[PDB]
């Protein structure tokens, strides 16, 4: 029932528990127990790891290792049957923005990633599991069903390389195989600083005492700054267009440039940064680069859990927002900050409300340009559209104009991204996320859907007619039970994201619960947490309550009309304000008094 353990990176870390400011790590966050929430460690386990073997090995890995006594269905045959759909008509939530669907995308990348097997190495390229799809040692290929048009076109599976573990090796015998949290289980804006040490500070701008981070060199959007280039090759943002050679950029999330509006959201934080940066300065002209990069940082992390908490769990968690996260009572230390495993999926429900296009807007948020509409497929890794077709300007205005994609138990993924997601090294627009997502739930030892439904109190139907009333639909029920046998063998990505969403939410009650209680956890349990007694002062925050993306979005782009509300559907004009319509960030209370 208890064991010792192992020890995955730098065992420990000397604290300074002086220190005002979060480490980039997340190391010192907890004092009892420093590692915790700390990225390059273990993903929390808030159920046992299920494993064919018990201990490694994904179900669906072995042929003839059943699951309950029922072979487990391909991840391409459930989302051919179940995830896909052709039609785009009459699929967009009527009253989210595009920007729903991107903050989503944002805060995740703030909160885990899981990366494949060894990234410090490329060996061995043998290669083979994209050429001869055949499966072995963390190579675990994606095979299609008979009867599946990629057959036809792209060969017999999609390549797939099983997420690193803990302890950070290949072999491993004794103990349940352990997926890596890469990031700062803190909502922090490790996405904008990185994670590392070794990544923050290449990403700063040392060269001059002002704090700042980098800036691209080599091109600018009407003056204001873009992101730097990773000069790093392969670039997938080469790639896509050998012609323009417009490589990624350089973040704190190296996913930064996999689409042009999650590039464009984390284009506007670095900006943010700079321009607090700038301000304190100005403000407090006596403090060096480090003591401006901390108190920008500091406010920038404060920005991201208050549009998170404030303003975007609510209309995600809806009715249940009340009942897993009740209002901010002050940091506890007993809290475990850690985001779990079953989290990482959880919060792909995301995927369903990725939209097929993509809009560039002008000024009177009309289309700009005759290409002003694009397939979303053809803007993976995409930063040339950025940097010779208008800069963000236009982007931003169509994440504010246009709408998600509605989650649909008969339209679910886009065959932009369940058809046609390009992943970098493997040169077509080819691959399906939903797939990738099912096979990554079993690559993670994810226990079923009823093991997850029974963990949030909720019945655990057994029959086809217990899973039409949970799910409240014949069809999808039956097609579900035609492919897994049990609703207890139902991966928790498609059981969580079939059934239909609560009052005021866009989650169903298992993603509510699981989703909940993870945000409940990362905040209760931050001791930089932008509420906490001490970490802002009582002044400092009556000036942090007031930021909006809206206030973002005016200070950072030439963008002068916004909606006050940049999470709703909105329509232009009628729903549109002048940016002097919007409360400001006062940075006052910032105001330093010394020698
Ligand atoms: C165009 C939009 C998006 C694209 C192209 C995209 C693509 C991807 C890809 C390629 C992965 C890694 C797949 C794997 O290897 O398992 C991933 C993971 C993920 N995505 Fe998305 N995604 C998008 C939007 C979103 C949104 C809107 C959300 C949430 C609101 C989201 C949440 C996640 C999460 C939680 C993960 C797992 C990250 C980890 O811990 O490793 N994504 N996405
Ligand atoms: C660093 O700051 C100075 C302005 O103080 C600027 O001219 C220079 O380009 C900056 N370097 C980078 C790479 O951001
Ligand atoms: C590549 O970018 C150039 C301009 O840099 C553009 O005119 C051309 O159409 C692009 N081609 C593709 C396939 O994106
Ligand atoms: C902190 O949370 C734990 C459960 O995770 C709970 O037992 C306790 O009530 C909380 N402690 C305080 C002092 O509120
Ligand atoms: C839009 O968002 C929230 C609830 O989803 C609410 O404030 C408002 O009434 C909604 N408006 C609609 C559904 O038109
Ligand atoms: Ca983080």
């Amino acid at each position: 029932s208890w064991e010792v353990g192992c020890g995955a990176p730098v065992p420990l870390v000397k604290c300074d528990e002086n220190s005002p400011y979060r480490t980039i790590t997340g190391d010192c966050n907890n004092r009892r127990s420093p590692a915790l929430g700390a990225a390059n460690r273990a993903l929390a386990r808030w159920l046992p790891a299920e494993y064919e073997d018990g201990l490694a090995l994904p179900f669906g890995w072995t042929q003839r290792k059943t699951r309950n006594g029922f072979r487990v269905p391909l991840a391409r045959e459930v989302s051919n049957k179940i995830v896909g759909y052709l039609d785009e008509e009459g699929v967009l939530d009527q009253n989210r923005s595009l920007l729903f669907m991107q903050w989503g995308q944002i805060v995740d990348h703030d909160l885990d990633f899981a990366p494949e097997t060894e990234l410090g190495s490329n060996e061995h390229s043998k290669t083979q599991c994209e050429e001869y799809c055949i499966q072995g040692d963390n190579c675990f290929p994606i095979m299609f069903p008979k009867n599946d048009p990629k057959l036809k076109t792209q060969g017999k599976c999609m390549p797939f390389f099983r997420a690193g573990f803990v302890c950070p090796t290949p072999p491993y015998q004794s103990l349940a195989r352990e997926q890596i949290n890469a990031v700062t289980s803190f909502l922090d804006a490790s996405l904008v600083y990185g994670s590392e040490p070794s990544l923050a500070s290449r990403l700063r701008n040392l060269s001059s005492p002002l704090g700042l981070m980098a800036v691209n060199q080599e091109a600018w959007d009407h003056g204001l700054a873009y992101l730097p280039f990773n000069n790093k090759k392969p670039s997938p943002c080469e790639f896509i267009n050998t012609t323009a050679r417009v490589p990624c950029f350089l973040a704190g999330d190296f996913r930064a440039s996999e689409q042009i509006l999650l590039a464009t959201a984390h284009t506007l934080l670095l900006r943010e940064h700079n321009r607090l940066a700038r301000e304190l300065k100005k403000l407090n002209p006596h403090w060096n680069g480090e003591k401006l990069y901390q108190e920008a940082r500091k406010i920038l992390g404060a920005f991201i859990q208050i549009i998170t908490f404030r303003d975007y769990l609510p209309i995600v968690l809806g009715s249940e927002m009340q009942k897993w996260i009740p209002p901010y009572q002050g940091y506890n230390n007993s809290v475990d900050p850690r985001i779990s495993n079953v989290f990482t999926f959880a919060f792909r429900f995301g995927h369903m409300e990725v939209p097929s296009t993509v809009s560039r807007l002008d000024e009177n948020y009309q289309p700009w340009g005759p290409e002003a509409e694009l397939p979303l497929h053809t803007l993976f890794f995409n930063t040339w559209r950025i940097i010779k077709d208008g800069g963000i300007d236009p982007l931003v205005r169509g994440l504010l104009a246009k709408k998600s994609k509605l989650m649909n138990q008969d339209k679910m993924v886009t065959s932009e991204l369940r058809n046609k997601l390009f992943q970098p090294t493997h040169k077509i627009h080819g691959f399906d996320l939903a797939a990738i997502n099912l096979q990554r739930c079993r690559d993670h030892g994810m226990p079923g859907y009823n093991s997850w439904r029974g963990f949030c109190g909720l019945s655990q139907p057994k029959t086809l007619k217990g899973l039409q009333t949970v799910l409240k639909n014949k069809i999808l029920a039956k097609k579900l039970m035609d492919l897994y046998k049990t609703p207890d063998n139902i991966d928790i990505w498609i059981g969580g994201n079939a059934e239909p969403m609560v009052e005021r939410g866009r989650v169903g009650p298992l993603l509510a619960c699981l989703l909940g209680r993870q945000f409940q956890q990362i905040r209760d349990g931050d001791r930089f947490w932008w509420e906490n007694p001490g970490v802002f002062t009582e002044k400092q925050r009556d000036s942090l309550q007031k930021v909006s993306f809206s206030r973002l979005i005016c200070d950072n782009t030439h963008i002068t009309k916004v909606p006050l509300h940049a999470f709703q559907a909105n329509n232009y004009p009628h729903d549109f304000v002048d940016c002097s319509t919007v409360d400001k960030l006062d940075l006052s209370p910032w105001a330093s008094r010394e020698n």
